[PDB]
C-alpha cells in the first residue's frame, strides 16, 4: 500500500533531482547524450564504439554520431586498436577528461547550494539516504 | 562534511537514476524524446518554444524532437517554430500511455529493490524522497 507509494515517490524524486543535476553542464557545446558518453568513457577508460554504445544502451548508429561529434570538438581521441580487429579505440582527451570533472564539480556546487536551504536534521536524513541509495545500485543484479 | 554530502548525494542520485532509466521498456524513443514527451504529458500542452525552455535544449534540437514524436504519433502535431510559434503541442493517447508505462516499469523495479531493505531504512528513504523533491522546488 504505502509500499507502492514509496516506490513511486522515491523513483520520482531521484528522476526529478537527477534531471536537474544533468542540467549542470556548464554551457558548453555538448549535449546531454554527448556528456553521458564522455563521462562513461572518462570513468571506464578507452573502449570501442560498439562497447560504448552498449554501455550507454544506445544503438550503434546513434552512438557513432555522438562519438563523431565529440571527436570533432576534440573531446575524444581515436586510435587504431592494437590486435588487428580492425576496430578503433575511443578515449577521452585531456579537454574531454577535464570537461567530465568540471561537470561533476558543477553538480556538487549546485547541490550544495540547495542543501544549504535545509536544516541539519534534514541533511542528516539525506546522508543516510545517500548511503542507502548507493547500496541499492551496488546490490542490484 | 556537508561538502561530502553534496558529493555523495549527487553520486547516489546519478547512479540510481541511471539504473531506473535502464528499466524503461524498449521503445522507439530516445532519452531526449522521452524526456520531452514526459514533460509534455505531466506538465501539459505547450508551445515548441516553451517545451525547449523547459527541456533546456536549443530550439533547433527541439524542433526535430517534436517532429520525430509527431511522426511516431506520440504528440498531436509538430508546429513550425516560427510559422506555428504560438501553437500548442500535446501528447496523444499513445504518447501518454508510453509515459505511464515507463513510469510503472521504474517504480516496480524500485519496489523490488526496496523490499530488500528493512523498515527503518525505508522510513529514511520515505523522508528523503520528500526532501529531494523539495530541493528542486517540486513539492505539492
Amino acid at each position: 500500500d504505502s509500499d507502492a507509494r514509496l516506490a513511486s515517490d522515491l523513483s520520482l524524486a531521484v528522476m526529478r533531482l537527477s534531471r536537474q543535476l544533468r542540467f549542470r553542464n556548464p554551457s558548453s557545446p555538448v549535449s546531454l547524450s554527448q556528456l553521458s558518453a564522455l563521462t562513461t568513457l572518462a570513468n571506464e577508460g578507452a573502449m570501442t564504439p560498439g562497447a560504448l554504445a552498449i554501455r550507454e544502451r544506445v544503438r550503434p548508429p546513434s552512438m557513432t554520431r555522438v562519438i563523431a561529434s565529440l571527436a570533432d570538438m576534440g573531446f575524444v581521441d581515436r586510435a587504431p586498436h592494437p590486435i588487428d580487429g580492425r576496430q578503433v579505440l575511443v578515449s577521452v582527451s585531456e579537454s574531454g577528461a577535464e570537461l567530465v570533472k568540471a561537470a561533476r564539480r558543477a553538480r556538487q556546487e549546485w547541490l550544495a547550494e540547495r542543501l544549504a536551504t535545509l536544516n541539519r536534521s534534514e541533511r542528516d536524513i539525506l546522508r543516510s539516504a545517500a548511503d542507502l541509495m548507493l547500496a541499492l545500485v551496488d546490490e542490484s543484479p
